[PDB]
């Protein structure tokens, strides 16, 4: 009962096909078609006839604020239940802001709304906040990445912050917010009343001092499960400042994003004393930051501890070299709670990935995915993999994505993938490319075993 279109544009032969059903689903996706405000007016009238209507998402149209406008005229009928709304890079900018109050009120079935990648600027969120304080919206989801807002917005989404009891994500991403912005945004979140979820404040100009606050709302914010402070320049200085926040017995912080953050070793170390203590903190990524073998290695010594209980760990473009192989290989021997490891674009070469796959290769692993895209994997180093595919039962995920690998290497990968004992679900192998002769190969496996799919 969804829709969904994609990159397929639309003739003005199939545009009156489709009108009609666009009265009848539940879910309608119109993923960058060629929508325009010509459009806008034929959708106003056909949703405004759609008794079931759950979401809707318009992403990628230039319909500005005039097709906008219309189409939340359609959306504000008697049998109106929407839900989820996106109208994510639509050209809405500040004009056509001033509908928000009277639409966001209008719809009190509203969970989640995308504003995303629209230059509303600091205008323009004045009056999405105005609305959103109404009481008769009970807003749960929030997206304002790149909308060219500025620190003067975070006043206002501080006060609906406070006022608000009803937010569980809030994300604004790639906002330059600054630090004082970020000050102020914090502010509000320390003394609001609504049990917020998922923060996420990535690329905003964050800077160590701001580690001293959200240092202070992540101790207390009990409610807190995922958060995003990648792309930013916190430095071990302002992972310092966090880290204690993380260790309160009131922090059930999940999912931590660290990546491009100007970490290193010395920071690494830091984040550890979190790793062992917190049985809660599941997922970490720290790619980007120029960690080194040196850091690898203290990742692992946590990895050891049997206290640790983290799932995903993302070290993707880290500076690691074939040498931590030894221990990543090591702790992949004895952990029992890794999951899903991400060693993409490191240097690992074909010296390095087989010390992992001997290391994978022993009964009583519990690794299920293994990324290795850009890590040097030449044909020999296929190899290798190939042996472990037939030895190894833990790995459900494999990702060889853009190494040096022609048609030799993947036809030994193909050998493996062809046994019954193989249990590999994914073999992921994008930006590789082979003869006719392999792919045909290729396409007759995927018929022989359909529980598989190498995705390319």
């Amino acid at each position: 009962m969804n829709l969904d279109i994609h990159c397929e544009q639309l003739s003005d032969a199939r545009w009156t096909e489709l009108l009609p059903l666009l009265q009848q689903y539940e879910v309608v996706r119109l993923d960058d078609c060629g929508l325009t405000e010509e459009h806008c007016k034929d959708i106003g009238s056909a949703l405004r006839a759609n008794p079931s209507l759950t979401e809707l998402c318009l992403r990628t149209n230039e319909l500005g604020d005039a097709g906008v406008h219309l189409v939340l005229q359609g959306l504000q009928s008697p049998t109106c239940k929407i839900q989820k709304l996106s109208l994510q890079n639509c050209s809405l900018t500040e004009a056509g802001c001033g509908v928000l109050p009277s639409t966001l009120r209008s719809l009190p079935t509203l969970r989640e709304l995308h504003l995303s990648d629209n230059p509303l600027g600091d205008a323009g969120l004045r009056l999405l906040c105005e609305g959103l304080l109404d009481p008769q919206c009970h807003l749960e989801k929030l997206q304002l990445e790149y909308c060219r807002l500025t620190a003067a917005s975070c006043e206002p989404l501080a006060s609906v912050l406070r006022a608000t009891r009803a937010l569980k994500e809030l994300t604004v991403s790639n906002n330059d917010i600054g630090e004082a912005g970020a000050r102020v945004l914090g502010q509000g979140l320390a003394d609001s009343a609504c049990q917020l979820e998922t923060l996420r404040l990535e690329n905003c100009g964050l800077t160590p001092a701001n580690c001293k606050d959200l240092c202070g709302i992540v101790a207390s914010q009990a409610s807190l499960r995922e958060l995003d402070l990648g792309s930013n320049g916190l430095g071990d200085a302002g992972i310092a400042e966090l880290c204690p926040g993380l260790l309160s017995p009131a922090s059930r912080l999940k999912t931590l994003w660290l990546w491009e953050c100007d970490i290193t070793a010395s920071g690494c170390r830091d984040l550890c004393r979190v790793l062992q203590a917190k049985e809660t903190l599941k997922e970490l990524s720290l790619a980007g930051n120029k960690l080194g073998d040196e850091g690898a290695r203290l990742l692992c010594e946590s990895l050891l501890q049997p206290g640790c209980q983290l799932e995903s760990l993302w070290v993707k473009s880290c500076s690691l070299t074939a040498a931590c192989c030894q221990h990543v290989s090591l702790m992949l021997t004895q952990n029992k709670h890794l999951l899903e490891l991400q060693l993409s674009s490191n240097k690992l070469g074909d010296s390095g990935i087989q010390e992992l796959c001997q290391a994978l290769s022993q009964p009583g692993t519990t690794l299920r995915v293994l990324c290795l895209g850009d890590c040097e994997v030449t044909n020999s180093g296929c190899s290798s993999l190939a042996s472990l595919l037939l030895a190894n039962r833990s790995l459900r995920e494999l990702d060889l994505s853009n190494n040096c690998v022609g048609d030799p290497g993947v036809l030994q990968l193909l050998g493996s993938l062809e046994q019954p004992g193989c249990a590999l679900e994914q073999l992921v192998l994008y930006d590789t490319y082979w003869t006719e002769e392999v792919e045909d190969r290729l396409q007759a496996l995927e018929g022989s075993k359909p529980g598989l799919r190498v995705i390319s």
